């Protein structure tokens, strides 16, 4: 099973200048809980944005060019990325925009955080078709001393 996980600001913005400008510790904790002990697939730009391997997960990086770090696994196509995960119950695709576009048609589940923040961005989550997806979990949180925007954790499953 393939799943996508992402945090979206207003208008589906996910990034700006290869960075995520906000800081929501509660959402990073949610990301960790839902990805730990699973393979994560990311594109090269997102690898560079994170800047290090994510511990406790098999890190698989898509790039058309040879890898430059043997602490992670490098693959050259979507099918190779999936194969490199092996026989696991759930593969987590962690972006960015161009990678999410390619894996969305193959995904059964979306883990989306909707952040009530306006962000100038240059990267968006794909414009998926809402009729294809059932919301099976949603949990709203107001802003607090640690998290400066309100946010909604949602899980959607392909109908
Ligand atoms: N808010 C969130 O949830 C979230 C999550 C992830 C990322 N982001 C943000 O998203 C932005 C990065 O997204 P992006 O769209 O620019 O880049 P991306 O999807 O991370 O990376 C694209 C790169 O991945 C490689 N790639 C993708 N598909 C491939 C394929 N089928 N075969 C081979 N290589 C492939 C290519 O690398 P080569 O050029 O080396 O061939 C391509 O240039 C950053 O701002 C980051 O902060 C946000
Ligand atoms: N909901 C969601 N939020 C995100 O921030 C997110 N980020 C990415 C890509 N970028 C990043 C950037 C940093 C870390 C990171 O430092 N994660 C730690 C945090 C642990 C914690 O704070 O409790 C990790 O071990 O996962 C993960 C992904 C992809 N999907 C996402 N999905
Ligand atoms: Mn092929
Ligand atoms: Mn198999
Ligand atoms: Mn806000």
């Amino acid at each position: 099973m393939i799943s996508l996980i992402a945090a979206l600001a207003v208008d589906r913005v996910i990034g700006m200048e290869n960075a995520m400008p906000w800081n929501l510790p509660a959402d990073l904790a949610w990301f960790k809980r839902n990805t730990l002990n699973k393979p994560v697939i990311m594109g090269r730009h997102t690898w560079e944005s994170i800047g290090r391997p994510l511990p406790g997960r098999k890190n698989i990086i898509l790039s058309s060019q040879p890898g430059t770090d043997d602490r992670v696994t490098w693959v050259k196509s979507v099918d190779e990325a999936i194969a490199a995960c092996g026989d696991v119950p759930e593969i987590m695709v962690i972006g960015g925009g161009r990678v999410y576009e390619q894996f969305l048609p193959k995904a059964q589940k979306l883990y989306l955080t909707h952040i009530d923040a306006e962000v100038e961005g240059d990267t968006h989550f794909p414009d998926y078709e809402p009729d294809d997806w059932e919301s099976v979990f949603s949990e709203f949180h107001d802003a607090d001393a640690q998290n400066s925007h309100s946010y909604c954790f949602e899980i959607l499953e392909r109908r």
